[PDB]
């Protein structure tokens, strides 16, 4: 079938849902695309290349809150950014695993640079803005991965497991996110005060 | 060689460092153990079983801050618990991936029940204590996974990438951890006040 970049990424994302990341293979991708393996090789060299592209494309297609709105607080940007990020990672099977360990792509530079600059414009040093952003990413990644991978007792554990059996992960994520954000705020506002 | 539980888990952990999680196979484990595959099968049924056991054993061997010290604050317990957890996950290649999506084992019940009970004894509802604990786990998991998987530019991104190129992940983890903990504290102390 058609083998332009968009079509290959389309088939690859469809395949990723069928197989998950560890099961996804260029052999299976070729079969999906109605092509022989050496044809596919011309377009996509190996699994790693493909995964790196899927990481970019999942966000490009689905992660829509990548920039603060006009006049938006840094707290509110991080919140919305995290929710958007989480929902994009959840859209494909093992999407958080696809994303892990990737560095911003060239096509993401202006976005990520704006995010970093925005934090500095709200009083964070670059370093502290980065650490806030990284913590949001890491928390959201851990929560998504745990959600996507979870797919006699003592009484509090029994209860806790009932609690987790009770939603998709959203409620715990949102509560934890608020805690994170408020902690950043306590840190920012402290300036050089002991806190 | 010897095929008791401890010896099999020993060889499996050694193998996990050589291969990583996706590359780890029962075929390769048998070879390591000097045995044929059907011998191994008697002891270890499949990769999943093995991984579930490695998740328990990595913590049992290396995660030493599993309980609060006498008189220890809940903030200080979470801090120490997170640092211990992080260091245990980092000890083996793909250790955080091994841990993902596991539920406490029977051999972990008393530990996890104590942790949950401790949070309730410091004023958290079970639910809110659980959410605090889960957020710590998820943040630490995301940070470890990103660290373990990371193994023209606009100027702030260039700087940020220099910043991350600069340590193992520890500094950003520790800074984010403080933020998390302080946010939980702000939430706990608020009681029913709008905050
Ligand atoms: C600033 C930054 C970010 C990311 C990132 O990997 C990263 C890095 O690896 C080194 C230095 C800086 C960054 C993100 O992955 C990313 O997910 C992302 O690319 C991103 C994006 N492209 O919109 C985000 O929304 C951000 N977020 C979830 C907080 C975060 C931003
Ligand atoms: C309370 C709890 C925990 C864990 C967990 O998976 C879990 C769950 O899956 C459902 C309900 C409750 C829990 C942990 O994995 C674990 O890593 C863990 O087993 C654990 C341990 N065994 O010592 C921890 O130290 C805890 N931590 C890193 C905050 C955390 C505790
Ligand atoms: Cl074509
Ligand atoms: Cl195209
Ligand atoms: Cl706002
Ligand atoms: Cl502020
Ligand atoms: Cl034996
Ligand atoms: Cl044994
Ligand atoms: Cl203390
Ligand atoms: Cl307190
Ligand atoms: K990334
Ligand atoms: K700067
Ligand atoms: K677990
Ligand atoms: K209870």
């Amino acid at each position: 079938s058609r083998l332009n970049r968009e079509s290959v990424i389309d088939a690859a994302l469809e395949l990723l849902n069928e197989t998950g990341i560890d099961g996804l293979t260029t052999r299976k991708l070729a079969q999906k695309l109605g092509i022989e393996q050496p044809t596919l090789y011309w377009h996509v060299k190996n699994k790693r290349a493909l995964l790196d592209a899927l990481a970019v494309e999942i966000l490009a297609r689905h992660h829509d809150y990548s920039l603060p709105a006009a006049g938006e607080s840094w707290q509110s940007f991080l919140r919305n950014n995290a929710m958007s990020f989480r929902r994009a990672l959840l859209r494909y099977r093992d999407g958080a695993k696809v994303h892990l360990g990737t560095r911003p792509d060239e096509k993401q530079y202006d976005t990520v640079e704006t995010q970093l600059r925005f934090m500095t414009e709200n009083g964070f040093s670059l370093r502290d803005g980065l650490y806030a952003i990284s913590a949001v990413s890491h928390f959201t990644l851990g929560a998504v991965l745990e959600q996507q991978e979870h797919t006699n007792l003592p009484p509090l554990l029994r209860e806790a497991l009932q609690i987790m059996d009770s939603d998709d992960g959203e409620q715990a994520f949102l509560h934890g996110l608020e805690s994170l954000i408020r902690g950043f705020e306590v840190q920012l506002t402290a300036l050089l005060q002991i806190v």
